[PDB]
């Protein structure tokens, strides 16, 4: 587990790290999709008298 | 030639025949295109100022 928060923290830190390399492939796993932000962005046109 | 008016004067009559009888097909020729009756339509829309 230390050894794992080892480079963990290293990744994180900015490095680049292949963790397929100690975790196996397995089944298939149905993982929820990105999160992302929401400024509610409009335009709205003018009338005529 | 007489007998030629004759049944172009009674297919204009309203009548439908068949001109491929006495006016066998030969080569190619390029032929000019329907010509159409032209009425300027346009729609020129205001806006606010």
């Amino acid at each position: 587990r230390r050894l794992l928060a080892s480079m963990g923290e290293l990744f994180v830190r900015g490095i680049d790290v292949d963790w397929t390399a100690m975790v196996p492939a397995a089944g298939w796993v149905d993982l929820p999709t990105y999160a992302f932000e929401h400024r509610h962005y409009w335009l709205e046109p003018a009338e005529p008298a």
